């Protein structure tokens, strides 16, 4: 149901696009960057980062992270360096971690028994180390066992009121699968309760919070008008506005301000999938979904208004003339002609929306791998990093773009990761309902588990698909690069954070409100 509607968009006017706070904001900028040169204890240095992250501000402090980082690789070495605190030793090793740097887990070795296990019952030390283990990789056996340890005692802390909340939050996501602004306004709330805090990294951050809404809210004016004028939400009475639910994405994958071309080719993308999905899981018979395939797979105008159905010539020329205008954009942009790429990548998502078809059509079950062979493609993970790419990147590099298309196993996890905890938002009146079979009921068929004990399983999985992730990420050598590879791994993310916020089973808070279009006060 959309409340935030069309002329609710065009009716903001948000103080926080004015000329002022854009200059207050780089005084404030300065000062703090005057203020880290300051700050000379590595552990203070770490928290530093740890809080710049958390506010939402780090993309402004690169050079200033990495060279901390930096330094502390390179003293991290030395003689008498561990210093035997559980917290210390997570935190760096987390941040080390995230940002490419190589840390072996044989600096917890210390803390752990090798009879016994994990000793440590400061609860700051084991929240760090349970964060510390999400950047785990295959077979670190001390930081499965981590992550084992951690995670059980923080279930125990829930059966103060401030360490009860920490708990229950790292539990249901840990920090390396939410992106950065999505905590930002919890954070900052946190932060300025801090005797210890600074204050103009503070204020910085609650005046960055509020000129990114107001960065957001003209986009989506923008958006929201070209959304109208093709009028879908007219013609298909099931084709309903979630233009801002489909922004919400295209932000969670790419918040900076110099994505809002990104933003604004991921939001529109997102809009119509939610139409052509539709057609292909309720109103489209099987010879109808045949046909938008192949004219999709053809991508002639000509052919297509021949032979579509009439309540699929809007749909399809919708996206035909969006898809052609995108290739337009980037022709003029940079001189880089991508329109056999992204219409491959939109084909295939809709190839994988015919299988599916037709296993319904057949009531097949398919076994949970060869589920989600399928799956990792239709939950639209290789649509979506493609068109992040091309829209997202200037210049685009033909060797980036050809490993995309190569199908490469970190868009194969991750795309993995994506359709299993999308899958997870099924309920269980759906799943007792039973005529379409999706992660959970494939794995309860194929195992005669229970649906609780399916979703547990699932979760697991996802937990152990990151591990690869995690490698593919550090693996300097790929054409990929650290952004590019951003983009995906906050569509994985942002499947996690909507898991908890959104339609379906993980869930008056309406976080997407929250986050495009109310303000933090001063």
């Amino acid at each position: 149901p959309s409340i935030w509607d069309h002329d609710f968009l065009q009716s903001l006017n948000s103080n926080y696009t004015d000329e002022t706070y854009k200059r207050r904001a780089e005084e404030l900028k300065g000062k703090v960057k005057t203020a880290i040169k300051d700050v000379t204890e590595p552990l203070d240095q770490l928290e530093l980062i740890d809080n710049l992250q958390r506010l939402g501000l780090a993309y402004h402090f690169e050079p200033e992270i990495r060279n901390i980082l930096r330094n502390i690789h390179n003293h991290n070495k030395d003689y008498n360096w561990r210093k035997e605190n559980l917290y210390a030793t997570s935190l760096e090793f987390r941040l080390l971690r995230q940002h490419g740097y190589p840390v072996s887990q044989e600096v917890f070795s210390g803390f752990k028994d090798d009879k016994v296990g994990f000793i440590c019952d400061d609860f700051k030390g084991i929240l760090s180390l349970h964060e510390a283990s999400y950047y785990s990789l295959e077979g670190e056996s001390i930081m499965e066992e981590a992550w084992q340890f951690t995670s059980k005692h923080l279930k125990e802390m829930m059966i103060d009121v401030f360490v009860a909340e920490q708990a229950k939050r790292a539990l249901e996501l840990p920090l390396h699968w939410k992106a950065p602004m999505l905590e930002a306004r919890w954070f900052i709330h946190v932060y300025e309760k801090r005797e210890d805090k600074n204050h103009l990294l503070l204020e910085l951050a609650k005046l960055e919070f509020n000129t990114l809404q107001a960065i957001y809210q003209e986009e989506l004016k923008d958006i929201s008008g070209w959304w109208k004028d093709t009028g879908l939400g007219e013609k298909l009475s099931f084709a309903r506005n979630r233009l801002v639910a489909s922004f919400l994405w295209s932000m969670g994958i790419a918040f900076e301000p110099q994505f809002a071309y990104c933003r604004r080719v991921l939001t529109i993308s997102i809009a119509l999938i939610t139409v052509i999905d539709d057609i292909y899981d309720v109103y489209g018979t099987l010879d109808e979904l045949e046909i938008f395939t192949d004219a999709v797979a053809r991508w002639d105008i000509n052919y297509a208004l021949k032979h579509l159905p009439g309540y699929m010539k809007m749909c399809f020329l919708a996206l035909y003339n969006f898809v052609n205008e995108f290739a337009y954009y980037v022709l003029k942009q940079q001189d880089f002609d991508m329109l056999l790429s992204i219409k491959h990548a939109w084909l295939g998502l809709i190839q994988a929306y015919l299988v599916e078809a037709k296993w319904y059509h057949s009531k097949y079950t398919p076994k949970l791998e060869e589920y989600l062979e399928n799956g990792l493609v239709s939950i639209t993970g290789p649509l979506i990093i493609t068109i992040s790419y091309l829209s997202g990147t200037n210049p685009i590099i033909k060797k980036e773009l050809e490993f995309l298309e190569s199908n490469p196993d970190i868009v194969h996890w991750s795309s993995k990761i994506f359709r299993l905890q999308d899958d997870l938002g099924t309920s269980s009146d759906e799943i007792q309902r039973g005529d379409v079979p999706k992660s959970i009921q494939c794995y309860m068929h194929e195992t005669g588990a229970s649906e609780e004990v399916a979703r547990e399983h699932i979760k697991d999985m996802m937990r152990q698909m990151w591990k690869k992730v995690n490698a593919y990420t550090a693996d300097k050598d790929s054409p990929l690069t650290r952004t590019t590879a951003e983009f995906l791994l906050n569509l994985v993310r942002m499947s996690h954070f909507m898991y908890l916020h959104g339609d379906g089973h993980g869930v008056t808070i309406d976080v997407g409100f929250t986050l495009l279009f109310q303000p933090i006060p001063l």
